[PDB]
């Protein structure tokens, strides 16, 4: 079935990529890719229309390094149910192995036979196969700080073959990830119902984050209190149940979801989906319908007004079932009927903390079902945001929110919901007229992003850039700096 094009030529892994330094160790795995169709894009076009799979691959290495470096690299096959973890590099030469220097201008190959003790392997219902691994096998000296690119490409063995036909891209478990092509004119801000203004590195004290809206893995998985719409972010409906007199108007109002359905408060959610995620005064407009007809041409009556929910205080308890609103100076609206709030900004900087979680069953209870914080964990790098400018109704201040993924990326996460073959994938981002990169970042399962930087600046791009994802990496890769 395969084209004979196919078995005669090596091309580019997806997994492809990888560097090695003489800040790495002979000991520490560099590379450790399992057998099957991904490690070949033609082979991953014809998998999404078969149902199994047999065969082993032919793997190629390049090295990339001068005459003024020195040491020796190790590549060798692993069976399946063989532990991995403690591999000196004594003992993988007692496998099928194959060592190479790095000052060689000729590439590598190594064979990766299919040892298995079945006819084929589903697509579903995975199991372990054959894997090959890379350890750098003597100490690397670049005498006269020089990094080494290397890439693998592969193709496949006399041996390959597809076993059922099905209909074409229904079977899951195929699907390759792809990263949609928008530009930041045209994408939009998940933790604020705005646009996104620019790109901008995380500050010297922020190496932590911990939000709750625009959350998602890069298998399609929502967390927190991320849902899909954006006309959903930060509001909340209801009816008000309860009224008070203060300087102000209180106005408490008992939430539902968003949907139209009531709030049950023992599901696995830290509160209802679409609440704001951090402290502060949040301005917007409170309304109302009436559900009874007053004469009026046999219509409701309708109100509209200015509110501040605060997010920060002992009666923001959306965990609870309960919130409570505020209106300077305006008591107009009636009790025992449905309202709906929409948010438009902030009132003043007061209290206005964006990491800073709010407790979301109130006081003297802890918050449960949380996202993970996320962090950078690689030696010189920090986190990447997008960020907004919000309007505010009072006083003076330039505030923002910072996200860590467009809304746009949230859907098409969840739309597409595609495996992913490692930890971190590489992406960089093209200026498309020349197709020159402007700089390269890491993109993490759980959905965030790290440069490796050294300020805190806002980030100068041409108008028409956007991200392209280029290889799966692992935690040992050393982006290049971006100043
Ligand atoms: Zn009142």
């Amino acid at each position: 079935i395969i084209d004979p094009w196919i078995r005669a030529n090596f091309v580019q892994a997806p997994n492809g990529e990888f560097t090695v330094s003489p800040r790495n160790a002979p000991g520490e795995v560099l590379l450790n890719l399992e057998l099957g169709p991904e490690l070949n894009p033609y082979l991953a076009h014809l998998a999404r229309m078969y149902n199994g799979y047999a065969g082993g691959m032919e793997v190629q290495v390049m090295l990339a390094g001068n005459a003024f470096t020195a040491g020796k690299l190790v590549f060798a096959a692993v069976p399946p149910h063989f532990p991995v973890e403690n591999l000196s590099p004594q003992q993988i030469t007692m496998f099928p192995h194959v060592i190479i220097d790095v000052r060689t201008l000729e590439p590598v190959l190594l064979p990766l036979p299919d040892v298995r003790n079945n006819f084929f392997h589903y697509n579903q219902k995975d199991d372990p196969k054959m894997r090959i691994v890379a350890m750098l096998y003597t100490p690397l000296r670049s005498n006269g700080v020089f990094t080494v690119s290397c890439r693998v490409l592969t193709r496949p063995s006399p041996d390959f073959d597809f076993t059922y036909l099905v209909p074409p891209t229904v079977e899951s478990k195929t699907k390759p990830f792809t990263l949609p092509i928008l530009t930041l004119g045209e994408l939009s801000n998940s933790r604020f119902p705005v646009s996104i203004d620019q790109m901008y590195t995380s500050p010297n004290e922020v190496i932590s984050v911990q939000c709750q809206n625009g959350r998602c893995t890069l298998d399609g998985e929502l967390q927190g209190t991320t849902q899909l719409q954006v006309s959903g972010i930060c509001a909340f409906k209801g009816e008000v149940t309860a009224h008070l007199q203060d300087n102000d108007h209180l106005y408490n109002i008992t939430i539902t979801n968003l949907n139209g359905s009531p709030f049950d408060p023992s599901e696995d959610i830290p509160a209802p989906l679409g609440v704001p995620d951090f402290q502060g005064r949040v301005f917007g407009v409170i309304t109302q319908r009436d559900k009874q007809n007053a004469a009026g041409q046999s219509q409701p009556a309708n109100r509209g007004h200015d509110a501040v929910v605060p997010t920060y205080t002992a009666q923001y308890t959306p965990k609870l079932g309960q919130v409570q609103i505020g209106t300077w100076q305006t008591d107009d609206l009636k009790v025992n009927q449905p309202v709906k709030f929409t948010p438009v900004g902030l009132n003043d900087t007061e209290h206005f903390n964006q990491w800073v979680v709010p407790r979301y069953a109130g006081a003297l209870n802890l918050n449960t079902n949380l996202a993970p914080s996320v962090a950078p964990v690689f030696p010189g790098e920090r986190l990447l945001f997008f960020r907004s400018y919000l309007p505010l109704k009072g006083g003076y201040g330039n505030p923002a929110i910072d996200c860590l993924l467009p809304q746009e990326w949230v859907q098409h996460f969840y739309q597409e919901a595609a495996p992913s073959m490692s930890e971190v994938a590489l992406v960089r981002y093209i200026n498309p007229d020349t197709g020159r990169a402007l700089f390269e970042a890491k993109l993490h399962r759980a959905g965030f992003m790290t440069v490796s930087s050294n300020t805190s600046a806002p980030v100068v791009v041409p108008a028409n850039g956007y991200f392209r994802f280029d290889s799966w990496v692992n935690q040992f890769y050393s982006l290049a700096p971006m100043g």
